[PDB]
């Protein structure tokens, strides 16, 4: 399908998480933004991509959205692997497929 | 299997054109942005989605980029006015990507209201 290439080669960083909040897709644009190689992210928890000072609050943000269920775009401060931070814009989408709830975040430098 | 749904249900409008500049994918978000139902766009030249006063010049920019061979698209980087079916205008932000697949060059535009 042309849809995989469309996201894989996208100029926007793309991060897809499964029902268990594990990262299942992390494109090259995302690698550049975070400073992580997909090999260090795929299969691991979304928690590793969340800024350290937000790790305490982010889990509940996701949990609450999953149970009781959307899309929104706003600027967020991203923390890279090396600790440096950059402002970006996130376009978050809730994706329902085959009875499961996934989330795709499309990211752009800001 | 999840890549299609991820774009189909995306909050961002998505427009995919093939090697002949014809629209092969136009999601619901794009329907809302432009005011066209996807069935009205599929198979047509991207020209119908371009503001009327820009239609004469836009084709050459796509052609030039295709002939260029560069991986990243640098243009359409700032806020642009999108013309809806009813003729009204709305400010938007485009994220243009050149997609190489099947030995062909496609373009995917991700759009949001700005
Ligand atoms: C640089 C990394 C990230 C930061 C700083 C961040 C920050 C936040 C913040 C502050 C919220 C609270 C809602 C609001 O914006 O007011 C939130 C909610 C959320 N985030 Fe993230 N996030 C990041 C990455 C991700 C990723 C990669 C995913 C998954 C693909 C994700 C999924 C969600 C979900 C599902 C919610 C709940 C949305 C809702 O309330 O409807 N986030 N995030
Ligand atoms: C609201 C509709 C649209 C408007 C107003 C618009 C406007 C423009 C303008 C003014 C340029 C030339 C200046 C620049 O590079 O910034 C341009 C270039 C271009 N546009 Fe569009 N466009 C629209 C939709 C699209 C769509 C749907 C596609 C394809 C999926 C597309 C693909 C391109 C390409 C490939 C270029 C050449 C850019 C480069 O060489 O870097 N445009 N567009």
């Amino acid at each position: 399908g042309i849809f995989f290439p469309a996201l894989e080669q996208n100029m926007m960083g793309a991060v897809l998480i499964n029902e268990n909040d594990e990262v299942m897709f992390f494109n090259p644009a995302a690698e550049k933004l975070w400073g992580y190689k997909r090999e260090e992210v795929i299969g691991n928890n979304i928690d590793m991509l969340i800024p350290r000072d937000l790790r305490p609050a982010h889990p509940e943000y996701i949990r609450h959205n999953r149970e009781g269920g959307e899309g929104m775009s706003r600027e967020l401060q991203l923390e890279k692997k090396d600790g440096s931070k950059i402002w970006t814009r996130f376009a978050l989408s809730k994706v329902s497929a085959e009875g499961k709830v996934y989330y795709l975040a499309l990211v752009r430098d800001a």
